């Protein structure tokens, strides 16, 4: 999956656990693409329910979290936003974790 989105707006990039759980799942996004374990240079988390955590306002999820709604917007885009992020849908057991990369191209307004 690649993205293009416009220098100075926002983009959303797409990432969907339609069979999520509240009391059983929890995401992750993160810059660069998934390593092993986590994310790294983690951009937002959440938990069952809701974000309980997040680099800075820039960046937010819209949809619902409960129902496994975890595309990511990230505000007012610059060229260091380019580049492989990493969502992370983190599944009970071992070695399981749904990881997704996906690429975002910026392009000038
Ligand atoms: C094989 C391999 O790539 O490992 C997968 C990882 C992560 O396992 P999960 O995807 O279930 O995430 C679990 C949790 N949500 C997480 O993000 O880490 O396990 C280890 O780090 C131990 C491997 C080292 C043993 C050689
Ligand atoms: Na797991």
């Amino acid at each position: 999956d690649t993205i293009i989105g416009f220098l100075g707006q926002p983009v959303t990039l797409p990432c969907h656990y339609l069979s999520w759980s509240q009391s059983r799942n929890s995401m992750c996004w993160g810059k660069g693409s998934c390593p092993n374990s986590k994310c790294n240079a983690e951009l937002l988390r959440t938990d069952g329910t809701r974000i309980i955590s997040r680099k800075s306002t820039k960046y937010t999820l819209l949809g619902k979290v409960q129902f496994g709604e975890v595309s990511l917007t990230i505000s007012n885009t610059n060229r260091g936003d380019s580049g492989v992020y990493c969502c992370r849908i983190e599944v009970p057991g071992w070695f399981n974790d749904v990881k997704k990369n996906v690429r975002l191209e910026l392009r000038r307004a």
